């Protein structure tokens, strides 16, 4: 018997992670040239804190 289970564990890359972040700075660089560089900070990670979101380390 082979058996199938489910891992609730997740993994993280540094290649995805440094992909991911170079996507959406290059995408508000190139489509908003009137916002500065504070704003693309701020906004870039507000974004992924509020979709991976920390409680516990």
């Amino acid at each position: 018997s082979n058996a199938v289970l489910e891992v609730d564990e997740r993994d993280q890359d540094d290649e995805e992670a440094r992909r991911e972040m170079a996507r959406i700075l290059k995408e508000l660089k190139q489509k908003h040239p009137e916002k500065e560089i504070e704003q693309l900070i701020e906004l870039a990670n507000y974004q992924v804190l509020s979709q991976q979101q920390k409680s516990r380390a």
